[PDB]
C-alpha cells in the first residue's frame, strides 16, 4: 500500500507529477493552471518545510494531499471558462491517475472518486460572501 | 478585501481562530488536534509566504481556504478514536462558527453545512 501519503518525498512528486499532466490536458486556461500551480508549489514547499522538521506522518500526509486536490477541485468548480465543467472533472481524474502511476506505480481509485465528487459538490455550492 | 476569501491577513486569522476554538471543544485526541494544529500552521505560513509575493488572489484565497477546511474535514473523518463522528463534525462546524465571528463578525452558514457534508461524504470513502 504505497501512497502518495507514505512520505514526504513520494507526496512531493504525486503534486508535480499532477500538475505536469494536467498542463498537457484539456477544459483549463492559462490563468486557471497558473491558479493550480501557485497553490501546488505552496504545498511542495509547506511539505518540505515540514519534513525538514521531522513532522511529517502518514496521518498528515494523507490531510495535506487532501488539501491539494480539494484546492485542485475548487479552481475546477469556480474559475469561469476553458471548457465544460465534465471535461475539467475527467481531466483532473486523468491527471491524477497518471500521477499515481508515475509516483507510486498505483492508482488510488477511491481519492479518484473523492476528487471528482468535490468537483460537482463545489461547483454547486460555490464559494459567494 | 473584507473576508477571509479576499485578505490574506484575514484568512490567516480564520485559520488561527478555528484551531483556538476547536482545541477547546470535544471529540478529538490530542494527536488529531496535533495534526489538526500543524497543518493549519502550515497553511497561515503558505497564506504569508505568498502575500509577501503578491501571488494571492480571491480565486487563490478561496482555493486555500477550501483546502484547509477540506483537510480538518479529512482527519476528522479519517482518524480513528476520541469521539464520535458527530461530535467530532458538531466541533468543526462550532469552531468554524467562532472563526467567522472572530473575522467578519458574519457566520457563512452555507460554508459550515458544505464543511459537515465533507466530513460525511470523507467517512464514507
Amino acid at each position: 500500500h504505497t501512497t502518495p501519503w507514505t512520505n514526504p518525498g513520494l507526496a512531493e512528486n504525486f503534486m508535480n507529477s499532477f500538475m505536469q499532466g494536467l498542463s498537457s490536458m484539456p477544459g483549463f486556461t492559462a490563468s486557471q493552471l497558473d491558479d493550480m500551480s501557485t497553490i501546488a508549489q505552496s504545498m511542495v514547499q509547506s511539505i518540505q518545510s515540514l519534513a525538514a522538521q521531522g513532522r511529517t506522518s502518514p496521518n498528515k500526509l494523507q490531510a495535506l494531499n487532501m488539501a491539494f486536490a480539494s484546492s485542485m477541485a475548487e479552481i475546477a468548480a469556480s474559475e469561469e471558462g476553458g471548457g465544460s465543467l465534465s471535461t475539467k472533472t475527467s481531466s483532473i481524474a486523468s491527471a491524477m491517475s497518471n500521477a499515481f502511476l508515475q509516483t507510486t506505480g498505483v492508482v488510488n481509485q477511491p481519492f479518484i472518486n473523492e476528487i471528482t465528487q468535490l468537483v460537482s459538490m463545489f461547483a454547486q455550492a460555490g464559494m459567494n460572501d
